[PDB]
């Protein structure tokens, strides 16, 4: 449990002892072949943090369990594959690398965020680009879609593991590619809406769309508020934060998602597929002929 | 120019300047602030491998230039430009974090390489989704060879960043998403054997099966020889392999693919769209009604 053993083992990890010489100018250091840099041995944030984002993460942890249980959807149950097991390393090794990276230039880098990012962001993308669960067209931006995404995570990741300016113009180049998929997501937003039967469903997909830029937009807020930003928040504080919108992003987002699913299902057992032609150019679903 | 100047400024980068005391067992250090290890010092290998290495990244970086001048096919550019602003990279700050990423456990793990991946593999698939060029559907398992081309990366990315039984953990993982990917990614080729018209496009689509299998093989080859596995390959030894065989899986396949949908685009507009079912069930291009 890191929650409980990682003062202990970080001993382990790289060097914590040593010893200040000649008034501060030198630092001692066994010689038994670890790694050292002070920067390592900050604080992580105050216990009250690491409290508040361990809770969460039980909380993330038995929702993604309870869906898991409760659920083509590939696609939902994939990232709840993944928040589970994510979880599973989170209670053992959080804070060991290369679960947090301990680089050279002092940076402590969550790459566990980002590899999630990479598993989960793309897959969440392509439920959006078939929203109606209906095999098996996509729409014609996706590819850009998953490409623009895969890149800002990129970015994003270069930049938490870079400093100072570099650290800029890789987060102002995911910003760009971010700004391309957020203008993508909404156009398949704003046809699924017209796309799917008059009634609740456009209701679900109204709040999918809420659900998705609010959350979605606010990782890169986080970012700048983090310790690879301005450091207001601290690495727990900056957990508790992902934490909370990793809730609304993957697991309560997947929800309506399968519910919305569910809908169509239901509305095309019972009164068919039937399209009218709606001006781009969409097949709406209706209950008539 | 790194290939110049990072023995001088990698003083820079992280502690360098250390003094052995009490017969080896205590290491001092200045206490300016840097991050220090033994394991970061250690040599990227010979000077004819680095040699080596610096030449073919020229090359690729020509061959690079010289196909995106000569370059819808927004997936055969977008490589190209990556692969470009990749030797850019390389040329200034090829050893320097986060670009080589020194962490706390003694790795040295090539981001600049995983990142690459990141950007140009899962194109590099949704070209092989649509090898014809003909808009706007791709294969049923496209979004499958996504997934578990980037996953594969991430595993294999954690492998790196690992060590001992944990870096083979997510080596297997990671084999685990590959053979998953590369029976997709056969099953793809096989069907566009069976959808070009007969004749030389069935050849280059052969020519790009081999050169895909062969290339894209041999990358977990020399993550096991490499540095990151029996490090029987220096850090320039393995970039001098990566490079070859980023030639043939980038630059090269790219052309074929190029060369491919021209062929295809020329047939169309000569014959017309003509198909003739085959039997999974595919709509082969042929010349006469
Ligand atoms: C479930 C996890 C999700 C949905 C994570 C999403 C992460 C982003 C949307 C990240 C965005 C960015 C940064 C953190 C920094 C650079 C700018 C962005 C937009 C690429
Ligand atoms: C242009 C660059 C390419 C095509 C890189 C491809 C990389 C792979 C196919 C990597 C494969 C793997 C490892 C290096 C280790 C774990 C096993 C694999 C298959 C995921
Ligand atoms: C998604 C997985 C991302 C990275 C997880 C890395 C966790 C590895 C923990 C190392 C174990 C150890 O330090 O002994
Ligand atoms: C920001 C700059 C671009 C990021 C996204 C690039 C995607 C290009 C592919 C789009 C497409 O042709 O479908
Ligand atoms: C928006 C800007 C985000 C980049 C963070 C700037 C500070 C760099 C740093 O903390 O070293
Ligand atoms: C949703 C908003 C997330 C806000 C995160 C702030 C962390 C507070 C812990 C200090
Ligand atoms: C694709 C890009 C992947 C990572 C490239 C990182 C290069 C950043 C170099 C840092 C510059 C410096 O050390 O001063
Ligand atoms: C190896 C284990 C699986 C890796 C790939 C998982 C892809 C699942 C999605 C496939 C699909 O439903 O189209
Ligand atoms: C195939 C196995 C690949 C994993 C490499 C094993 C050695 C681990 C190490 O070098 O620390
Ligand atoms: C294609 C094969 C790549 C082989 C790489 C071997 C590197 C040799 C440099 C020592
Ligand atoms: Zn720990
Ligand atoms: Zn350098």
């Amino acid at each position: 449990p890191d929650y409980v053993f990682h003062r202990a083992h970080e001993r382990m990890l790289f060097q914590t002892s040593y010893t200040l010489e000649n008034n501060g100018s030198v630092i001692c250091i066994p010689n038994n072949g670890q790694c050292f840099c002070l920067a390592w041995l900050k604080s992580n944030g105050t216990n009250a943090e690491k409290l508040a984002a361990n809770i969460l993460q039980w909380i993330t942890f038995a929702l993604s369990a309870l869906c898991l249980m409760f659920y083509c959807g590939w696609e939902e149950i994939y990232v709840a594959t993944i928040e589970m097991i994510k979880f599973i390393i989170e209670y053992f090794h959080e804070f060991d690398e290369p679960a947090v990276i301990y680089s050279s230039n002092g940076n402590k880098t969550v790459w566990l965020r980002y590899a999630e990012w990479l598993l989960t962001c793309p897959v969440i993308l392509i439920h959006l680009s078939n929203l109606t669960g209906l095999a098996n067209d996509y729409n014609k931006r996706t590819m850009g879609l998953l490409v623009s995404d895969i890149g800002g995570i990129v970015w994003a990741t270069t930049a938490a593991l870079s400093k100072g300016y570099v650290r800029v113009i890789f987060f102002l180049m995911g910003l760009c590619y971010g700004i391309y998929t957020f203008f993508n997501a909404a156009k398949v937003y704003i046809e699924a809406y017209h796309t799917v039967p008059k009634g609740r469903c456009r209701q679900v997909v109204t709040g999918m769309a809420w659900l998705f830029f609010v959350s979605w937009g606010m990782f890169p807020i986080l970012f700048i508020l983090g310790p690879e930003g301005f450091g207001v928040l601290s690495v727990y504080g900056s957990t508790v934060g992902h934490t909370i919108i990793d809730l609304m992003s993957k697991n309560c987002w997947g929800l309506l998602g399968h519910y919305l699913r569910v809908l169509i299902h239901e509305h095309i057992l019972i009164h068919g597929d039937i399209r009218k032609t709606t001006k781009i150019e969409v097949e709406t679903l209706v209950e008539d002929e």
